[PDB]
């Protein structure tokens, strides 16, 4: 078989760029590890820039987006028994973040390309890159026991941090930066009414806590916990009394809890990788880069890296500018650096860090006080949060 | 579960591993991401060194081997109308290597840790390891659905080229040494005697040929191919032809000739990353390094790792001294250098390279002439073909 991109992963990364490139016209496969089902069962994400918004819109699959999707004009963060709020709108000059799960945006990504008649392969076992350096690249693969060959001009790896994207690249090309923190997040999803109509991000001497949402009957919460814990080892129970010891009282109160639908510990790090090409082959989103899950930039880096890729192959097979591609690299670093910046500062000024001298700690409550009593400070936390502007 | 060595991949590697550590009272848990038939459907190597034939003969899966097995004293280089033989045994000294394939020594390493009763699981999924600079470090995999987790003290990564060890250790951590050759080798196994009693290597202008063999009645036969090659363009009838015109005429007739058991074309490639081990891990074969085939050294590589690996823990099991394991990179490391140096050497002067001047081709064939007309030079190609002695 042959195609003009081919793209390894179907998550939020690859659903979109192929649904974007379907719709320019632009043939594309997307080849899968697992099934749909695997995918529909991760939680993750639930805060989207508007850059994130405007390129589902653009994608045509914002309905249901528009509907359910809960616009958001201000956060809050707790520390030291204050609790400020960010209004994003006035302080970012307008702008404003939507609250809308990476589940659904999932599902209406799959929905969408299982309508336009786009090819997908799920269980696409043992895929593997070849010729990436010529001019006719092609990925083999598994499926139902015999190896198919798929042929393509391009290839985009949005197969994730374990993807077999990056490891295809020489290591010798490639320059690593990262950082593991020394603390994962708990996540508890329950199906009930979220304790603020915004987000609470909490900064408390017992660690880092969370209160999120998903819908007006859905909510969403994390604490921080250490790296040696099992998620057997917190009941619904120790959740719940753990949270509301990391709130303020008058939050705690009006906190309704109840079963939890899913429960799991994400591990937190900081990932770069440069370039994010090699030859024919491209790296989007989680495949080239981690961020903490704190400033909520991992999707919403993983859509800009697809606008910029998408942009760059429209101009290739419709202007017949190919030269233009050596460009994704710099273009996407630039936004990368400056998202990794802000996640590696929120996730350092609202957690607690093991082995921290009273320094520390009087600086980590200082820079909270400052950033959030200057209108200077809550500034560069708005802009940074409703998300920096794409580069054209 | 809970075990003291963990083994990622059933492979040689890790089988050997795991019979010679059982057969030592160390218990341990080998995890194979396929099926014990798709294990046994790789051809692989055919030639086995002295030391390898020994640690077999430890691990107790040595009956086969001694009766199946062909002891080769001498083997063959065919250049510029002249066949040249290099007596092994006298000129190393009376070593000699042992003719038996890979297929044989996995299949007797499997049955031998079937009837011991130690532990092994197939269709291992999504392996991941955790807590590699812990004391109590984790694996985590899936079985039927269920993602279960495996305690143990050391994990050790035999997962070849592919496989999840490596790419578990902080890549700024290690350094990658590579090689790409810009050629593969088609290999074609069929149900016919071979040519010659002792293996035969070709420089010819059309390119490398090697006569190999299994047994009496079956063979293994290569010609080196451009990576661009696909092996359903190569029908057996084509192959014969090709590979008739790289040899001797007097070799050339004496051919018997068949249907194959099995083609594939395999690339060719040099690896070696640095160190070989991190925390509670440490990487064994193809998980760390990659020889071209031409020295036969891969599969020996992976039993002096194995054996290193083996003697290390039992010092630190049976005698306390676990501080010993921090010497496995370097120890294993020399003997890497020295056998990837004679794999590069006889890559260079056995094939064919495009874009090669003048000067550079009469070096190569000055190389094999002087090489295999001085005492001296003999000596070198046979101490390093026999295998050069395991560091204690
Ligand atoms: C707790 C948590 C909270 C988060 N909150 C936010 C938030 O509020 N806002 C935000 O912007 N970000 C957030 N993120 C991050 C975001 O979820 C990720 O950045 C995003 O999922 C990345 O999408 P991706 O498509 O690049 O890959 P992934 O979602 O990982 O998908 C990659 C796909 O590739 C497939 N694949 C892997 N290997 C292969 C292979 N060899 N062959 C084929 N397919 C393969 C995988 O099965 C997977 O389907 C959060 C993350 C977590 C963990
Ligand atoms: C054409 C050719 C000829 C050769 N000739 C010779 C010769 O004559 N003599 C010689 O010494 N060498 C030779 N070699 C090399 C030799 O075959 C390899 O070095 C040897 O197979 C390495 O063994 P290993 O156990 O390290 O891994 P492998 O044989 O690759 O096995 C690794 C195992 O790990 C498994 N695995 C991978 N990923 C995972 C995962 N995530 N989870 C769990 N399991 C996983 C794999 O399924 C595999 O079973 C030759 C190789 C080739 C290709």
């Amino acid at each position: 078989m042959k195609t003009q991109v081919a793209i390894i992963g179907a998550g939020p990364s690859g659903l979109l760029l192929g649904q974007l490139l379907h719709k320019a016209g632009i043939d594309n496969v997307i080849l899968e590890r697992t099934t749909p089902d695997y995918v529909l069962g991760r939680i993750r994400a639930g805060v989207l820039e508007q850059g994130m918004v405007d390129l589902l819109r653009e994608a045509g699959v914002d309905r249901r987006m528009a509907r359910d999707g809960l616009v958001h004009e201000g956060v809050e963060i707790a520390f030291a028994g204050q609790r400020r709020r960010i209004d994003l709108k006035r302080l970012s000059g307008g702008k404003t973040v939507t609250v809308y799960g990476q589940t659904e945006v999932t599902r209406d990504l799959m929905e969408a390309r299982e309508a336009s008649g786009a090819t997908t392969v799920y269980q696409a076992a043992e895929v593997r890159l070849h010729d990436l350096q010529g001019e006719r690249p092609y990925v083999t693969f598994e499926r139902d026991g015999e190896r198919l060959r798929l042929d393509c001009d391009y290839i985009a790896g949005c197969d994730g941090f374990h993807g077999i994207s990056r490891q295809s690249i020489p290591a010798e090309r490639l320059k690593v930066f990262e950082r593991v923190y020394p603390f994962g997040w708990l996540g508890l999803l329950a199906d009930t009414p979220p304790v603020s109509h915004e987000l609470i991000y909490a900064n408390h001497p017992r660690g880092f806590a969370l209160c999120s949402q998903r819908s007006a009957t859905r909510s969403r919460y994390y604490v921080q916990v250490p790296l040696t814990e099992k998620v057997e080892d917190w009941s619904d129970e120790r959740f719940w009394t753990e949270l509301k010891a990391r709130l303020p009282a008058e939050v705690a109160e009006k906190l309704v809890t109840g079963p939890s639908l899913e429960k799991s510990i994400a591990p937190l790090r900081s990932f770069v990788v440069e370039p994010m090409q090699h030859g024919r082959l491209f790296l989007a989103g989680d495949a080239a880069h981690i961020v903490p899950p704190t400033g909520a930039k991992g999707l919403n880096l993983a859509a800009s890296d697809v606008s910029t890729l998408y942009r760059l192959l429209l101009k290739a097979y419709r202007e017949g500018r190919g030269e233009l591609l050596e460009r994704y690299s710099a273009i996407c670093l630039r936004r990368i650096w400056k998202a990794e910046r802000f996640s590696w500062w929120m996730t350092s000024v609202l957690h607690r860090f093991p082995d921290t001298d009273a320094f520390s700690q009087r600086i980590q409550q200082t820079e909270l006080e400052y950033y959030l009593g200057s209108e200077a400070g809550l500034a560069t936390i708005a802009e940074n949060y409703v998300g920096l502007p794409y580069e054209e």
